[PDB]
């Protein structure tokens, strides 16, 4: 209702807290969070 709804930043990692105005940092910080990631998977 009311709960302010203001100030959207960027890109923001929901594991540790940081947001990212660019679109490459924030996918790169992916990769050292997500301990599994290949190929066969996804
Ligand atoms: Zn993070």
């Amino acid at each position: 209702g009311s709960s302010g709804s203001s100030g959207e930043k960027p890109y923001v990692c929901t594991e540790c807290g940081k947001a990212f105005i660019r679109k490459s940092h924030f996918i790169t910080h992916e990769r050292i969070h997500t301990g599994e990631s290949g190929p066969s998977s996804g």
